[PDB]
């Protein structure tokens, strides 16, 4: 019994399963040829994220089905922030935050007050009461903090 599995890279592999192998079983085998810890792995069949201690004929995949592949990643929501002396600040934050919440979160770290902090994201500068929402501001963005003394 053969299935396929669509990995990170965007190619495809083949592994001989069992149909009682488990997802967790699967997950190993897919470590050892592509190298990345089950930890990190999220398996996606037929538009349904497969669970580990669950087999193959639970999910009825027969031969030739294609698994794909997907990373699983793990973290609060952060943005980094850049300094003018090129240090980051990496800040715990959530969509709803106002940029007056980000202000106090860099008070928090750097102890600048709020009102000398000027915030800029794609070189648009940020108001506070907008939230991070409003800017289109997503996990891993990068805000550039100017200093009005
Ligand atoms: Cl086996
Ligand atoms: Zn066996
Ligand atoms: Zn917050
Ligand atoms: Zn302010
Ligand atoms: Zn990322």
């Amino acid at each position: 019994m053969q299935i396929f599995v669509k990995t990170l890279t965007g190619k495809t592999i083949t592994l001989e399963v069992e149909p009682s192998d488990t997802i967790e079983n699967v997950k190993a085998k897919i470590q050892d040829k592509e190298g990345i810890p089950p930890d990190q792995q999220r398996l996606i069949f037929a538009g349904k994220q497969l669970e580990d201690g669950r087999t193959l004929s639970d999910y009825n995949i027969q031969k030739e089905s294609t698994l794909h592949l997907v990373l699983r990643l793990r973290g609060g929501m952060q943005i980094f922030v850049k300094t003018l002396t090129g240090k980051t600040i990496t800040l715990e934050v959530e969509p709803s935050d106002t940029i007056e919440n980000v202000k106090a979160k860099i008070q928090d770290k750097e102890g600048i007050p709020p009102d000398q902090q000027r915030l800029i994201f794609a070189g648009k500068q940020l108001e506070d009461g907008r939230t991070l929402s409003d800017y289109n501001i997503q996990k891993e963005s990068t805000l550039h903090l100017v200093l009005r003394l």
